[PDB]
């Protein structure tokens, strides 16, 4: 007939079926009679607040509508699990990672960026690829992205950097004055900016892009000995990309593709599937590695700290209710079990409050109370009580105040996190300046092909070609710091656009 | 040992006697190694945000505070059951009557009406009596207090009440001139106000009170036959009351009197129970009757009007975390399951609409939801979807539109509401003048003896005697209207008071 | 040089003089040092807690998102004012229509309807013209569309109907078989589906179409005579569709078509205008109209109630912050100062409550304190106090109940409702066949051109060929009834469309 | 006549003088013409939706409260300046230090801190003493109790300590053993918990106690030279205390005797005062200091450490509108001006972080902008936009983004934190045993005089007394560790207490 998708109601009578159906109830419970025709006095008569059945259905659809996370609104969500298939016990004593098969139930959210929730989700802009592993040790999220680096290295540029990505504070359309005036200036971007504007821009799909944890980790062991790395899991279906144009049309055609393609594919058995690997980097290798080891707009090249192989990411259910189970998801990466620790990395350091902070206000207090969000795989057992919708038991008469006498939740001294020294002044390190373009130029010449180099180049001017001129020449300055002919072939593209 | 209530967490600790400590954790489950140090550079250093279990603790301690109750907010509430024990199924075709012996699982909340969250409990002041009943047609809530009146009989003059009834919107301090120029230009209230200052206006405990569904109410019975009731149910425990002196001691001893009272009578299976009896009034009846039905500062003589045996009420159970249980309890009246509607009573018609309201906003969108406040003993089934904290399964991927054809509720055409007629202009009609010193004169001269009729005028003189002399007069005189003694007892009171 | 639009904050910096900028602070307000550099530990430390600029900026940064419109969340707005050209004040005694010349300014935005934030104008949606008018009396929200009528008749129908609509449960995909099987069930909307799928389906931008409040309300004189009317404000840009083509390459080309075009036509000066009339009808004639004078899927034709100019709508400024002034608006259709009353029209009395309901939801319960909301040409005085972000002074220390004997706000007898007489049955009475064809076949072979009327017949069946066969069927079934020759054009498109 | 307080109204009207009361508008400024009857269909019928004035009024009412401060929620408010009575500027640059003679209008806070809203203000219990500066460099905020000291040293366990001190989860009753078992784990509680039991547990007024900064601060001078300090700001009514019997007393006769104390004492012009003094620490002698110089829980012995005065404190005014004004002021220790900066002092650190956390769920995120606590002597430019509730104009159409180049809010690197250096690993340093005894000792022999040692003893033994033998027994253990006597006393009554 047609598309899994297209037959969503379809199949829900199906299965359904040989079954009387439900009472139409209230929220409270009490069946309604008749939910087509309000009550009034006469037929021609008013309204009358007698009919409860209407305000009770009212009232909450006037207040279905939660706040859209404020960046990667647009997204698609699913559900499978990590399986290991290889032993990094020597490098992360998590349980995660205990044995080789060790199944732990995941949740993943795939989105967009700067576009709100009405958007279409093939137009360039990176990709956000967030995982929830269930562990014995509380939930470990690892929010990633399809690429390995980011425009900025501090958060403090972070909300800046977004307002330029998203609309204007008066007109309220797309903004390239404010686009690349924030690049222009922003120089470190280049990596990123770079990234973007190639193929892989645009993915055919949530299914053909690569998860990258993006940020540098800590792992600990059970001996205590610390290391650095980053995590990549790669995809299984292989990289497929949408051409400009292709999108284009996608983009007005089905601004769901993505969801459409997620959901059919794992509705025909099809489930897509990721390789989970880890570069791992020693203090020792951090201390003599160089550029910053932290740095978010740099990455770990696999000729030095090749990739390791750890697990699988298999994704082979489909969200039943999106809403409760996709919408109302919530990825800390604050959230990380013992083995897994932050690094210094600024703009890591700073997600570490934003995220859980946020959810608070999009969701509520108690979000980790949401089905989805709960650490169901652990044992949620602390001093904290109450907060407004509070799920549960509110954990019952449990002794409330630590330290306590009365044989409340005991701590773990093995879950005590890995101590590193710090030294240096206490202060806001200028980080501007740590090289906004070797491992750029690299990209362009060494990973870049002659044929995407052009398209890349064609596609920053594209866009590019509708901000100032001079907001033309700093991003042209850059890209030709980055190699003359970078700059200068994006720049001859300009004049042509500029009639 | 002490009471049961003082040993809460000595019989908790017992309780789990061998039982070992569970691991205490983050919200996100995710175990802790120390939970006394915070994380800083150098032992007198500054904090580091990257110290994830403090603020997932204090972020979370931050939010822990819901608006209280508009009013009754201190409260004390407990669970136990309802059950049938006279069939009364010729008058009502609601399940929750359905047959002799038939128990329904209910939850009660007692309260004051004025004092916030921390006010003391033996104070003069009327007492909410909330029950709800998870009945299988859904959650029925009759909302009663420990009056079968109130002080106005207009739904629009309750803010402006309950303001009075309060703190000065300037200094936050109650004032008397408040208090008596709202009653003293609303004769409306005589009746009320006389049985407040009367030896029922501070009870002793929550056990020793009758609890009223006060408004009138429209009973159907299977044929679709109508009529008019009044829920009233006695204390099993006798009436007791709290003298003006215990009970000024007991609010500075004690303000948690009535929760302590209460919790210790259950925890030692000293249940408390009420009778629940019904009065009767025909459509036939209801339009004779010398006064408006449907007027809440009136009563319906037990001569004229019996009560009738329905079953008993009874308390067995103490809530295991009072937030949870008691405080994110949500009575709302509009929660009236087949066999049991609303009368055309002027205040109840109000409050149809404002306790579910102020439910969306105390406790938030979906606070049906909370497990104290969802019809468990029904099945919630509608085309109601998501909104804020949204739990459960969002009823899956089930039809969310109605009408369809894919087997989603249906409407069950048996719980239509009974029809009544009404004819009239559409209009303000004034309800000022209709009869505010009749009843209230039956009360003055035959519910009461001289011996009480003195404790009354002292009790009103006692507050009223702090209010500007033209408001005594005022009031004064509308006491005089019910009663000339009653008018000239209040003012050689008065007179006294006055040096 | 660009359009108006594009150079928005162009305009900025050059209007802002040659005056230093103001000193970047945190909402305290006190002055920042660096706010591009978090405050670490080392050069490649962890972050400090003490970064309260971060803190600040980023905490602000987790919460500018809202919940969207539940429905129309996309859209524009301006404000300008209003004009009375004649007087019709022997109609109604509105503060607003007092005499000729009289300028009420106002505020107006229009918006799709079931695309969320990130959505496209471009695309087949009635759209919402709401007018508000800051007069003498308050605020006057004249909430209407781009049509005069509406899909369903019964506020207990909205929701269900604004989910088929939108996404579908589970898959989050637009879904044909919800749209069309809501629509097939209730051939009542067969009226407003025909304008959908009509050349008006698409305005060009939002200048060129015209305004209704759909609604028929109710106009009281100074003298206590009503009379019903229906508003009309037709465009004097003159009307404008757009191709299926253009309005899908708009769509993706630039899908905030709409936005700009309104923006740059007033800051190029060319501000857009609306012509105000109404169709006058007494009470005689509603008790004899062929049918439900106020079933909002019908029209008044204009032979039988001509239009009356009553004034000019002109919008000449563009918001300054698009959010404040926009996104935050909140227009409340029970917002109507004396002379000006709703209609029993069961889908406004619904509407009666659902706007404020959300606003108090979307916004916040003080959301009228909002500045766009505020009646500034009012003395907004009276008994409501406190509140969420109560802003102002929450009006001083003013008594706060009603009545008091102290001065506070008194209530204006000359603004008491128009009083009118209704005599029946209080009951769920069904309008579901109040005649779902009649108008609809005038409005076929009638008002539409055969030329454009196959341009319908099109549009229809290529979206109802997505839908189940047996929805097809139902669907033509209903068009049938209103003209063979229309559900057989569309049948046959349908067949052709299945191969 | 009566007093000041009470004659709130009587005031307000005279001033009102023969003024004609406003008319009586909705929310949305439509003049009602009768807010004290419902609109129903017959004078004895039901309520009708349509009734908008009542569901304006009614869903106000709903929405009154918002949740109360988690701590020191029972409070009274004020207003009043800062005069410099000196110069301080060879210490600090703080623009509030400015020149001697220089004012800053203030905003002050007193408060409990266990009960809740509605509890009394003569209990036992440190005392709030917000002070809230509105200067030109933002605002600054300083939080203070009645005590230079607490009873932690860390934050972590602050959420514990206040859960301890308010209600047992299943009871909701007060608990000695959560009190007592606490405390008894924690000796370092030792200090202020001798204090708090002391004569200045209950404080007669806030007119008649000293107010601390209890934290050591920072500050910088013009050369950027910094400084360690503690405020202090002595009263100069003089100090008075209230004893258990009376205040006992006035927990029932007058549960809100400091507000209104403080009211009238400001009405009838007898303002309050304190001076202001800061104890001046160098880095080189916190580094010699004997003890953890930011332990939260130690003074700077006078002796070593003079005060100096720094200027005054008045309050001249009292809240107009006490909800506004005072319910939602909002201190955030953060908001500390170029000049002041915090200090290392581990529960300090973590105040950073709660307050303006705590601001976003109690107030909102905007609340920054509500009138009482927006900076208005400064001038709010950054690029923080929107956010729920949002007033002003939301800085209109200005850049958004930062850095740009369209002249928008600029740096200041004047206004920079002092570095300052750290080294150690970081970690969770053990801050338990940081000598809980010394400084308590002297307190006790050197501070106390006999007849107090005998008071402070019985006021701990009264209380202590109801907690179970082994807490009593761990309780005794470290009042003997502070001092023999300290533990026999205590004890001796305790057994007598046990009778
Ligand atoms: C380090 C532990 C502390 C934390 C985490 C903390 C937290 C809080 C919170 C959340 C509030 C309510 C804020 C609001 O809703 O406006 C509050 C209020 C208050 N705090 Fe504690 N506080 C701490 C220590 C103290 C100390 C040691 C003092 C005394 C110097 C203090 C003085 C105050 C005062 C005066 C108030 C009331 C503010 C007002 O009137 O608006 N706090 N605190």
């Amino acid at each position: 007939n047609r598309d899994p998708a297209s037959d969503q109601m379809k199949h829900w009578k199906e299965q359904r079926a040989a079954q009387k159906p439900d009472v139409l109830t209230t929220g409270g419970g009490n069946p309604v009679g008749d939910k087509l025709n309000s009550l009034t006095v006469g037929p021609r008569g008013p309204l009358l607040v007698q009919d409860v059945v209407f305000t009770d259905e009212m009232a909450h659809f006037d207040r279905e509508r939660i706040p859209e996370r404020v960046v990667h609104a647009k997204g698609a969500g699913a559900f499978g699990y990590f399986e290991v298939t290889h032993d990094i016990t020597r490098y992360s004593k998590a349980k995660v990672f205990e044995h080789i098969g060790k199944r732990t139930p995941i949740a993943v959210r795939f989105s967009t960026v700067a576009g709100e929730s009405g958007s279409a989700d093939t137009v360039r802009d990176p990709r956000g690829f967030a995982v929830k592993f269930y562990t014995e040790d509380g939930n470990w999220d690892l929010v990633g992205n399809n690429t390995p680096i980011f425009f900025i290295r501090d958060a403090l540029l972070f909300p800046s950097f977004i307002h330029s990505q998203k609309r204007n504070p008066q007109t309220h359309l797309k903004d390239p004055d404010m686009v690349w005036d924030f690049w222009s200036l922003r120089p470190e971007s280049l990596h990123q900016v770079s990234f973007l504007f190639s193929d892989r821009g645009i993915p055919d799909g949530h299914r053909h892009m690569d998860g990258y944890g993006s940020h540098t980790f800590k792992l600990v062991n059970a001996d205590g000995e610390a290391v650095y790395c980053k995590f990549h899991y790669k995809t299984d279906q292989g990289i497929k990309n949408l051409s400009v144009e292709d999108a284009a049309r996608l983009a007005h055609e089905d601004p769901d593709y993505g969801l459409r393609d997620l959901f059919n594919a794992i509705a025909t058995g099809n489930y897509p599937s990721w390789t989970l690997y880890i570069q791992v980097m020693t203090f020792s290798e951090a201390e003599i590695f160089p550029f910053n080891p932290f740095d978010l707009t740099k990455v770990w090249p696999h000729g030095d700290y090749p990739l390791i192989p750890v697990g699988k990411l298999v994704l082979n259910r489909n969200p039943v209710n999106y809403f409760a189970e996709v919408e109302q998801l919530a990825f800390d990466p604050s959230n990380m079990p013992p083995g897994i620790e932050p690094s210094p990395d600024k703009m890591l350091q700073g997600r570490l409050f934003a995220y859980p902070d946020t959810h608070r206000h999009r969701l509520g207090p108690n979000y980790l109370q949401i089905p989805v969000n709960c650490p169901y795989r652990a044992r949620v057992a602390n001093y904290q009580r109450d907060g407004p919708m509070c799920m549960m038991d509110n954990q019952g008469g449990a002794p409330n105040y630590y330290p306590n006498s009365f044989s409340a939740p005991e701590h773990q001294p093995s879950a005590l996190e890995h101590r590193t020294h710090f030294s240096g002044d206490v202060q806001r390190f200028n980080s501007a300046n740590d090289d906004n373009v070797t491992q750029v130029r690299t990209f362009y010449l060494k990973v870049l092909n002659e044929e995407q180099r052009k398209r890349l180049c064609e596609n920053i001017a594209g866009h590019l070609k509708d901000a100032q001129l001079f907001i033309q020449k700093k991003a042209v300055k850059n890209f030709s710091d980055v190699h003359p002919e970078y700059g200068s072939r994006i720049q001859a593209l300009l004049d042509k656009y500029n009639e």
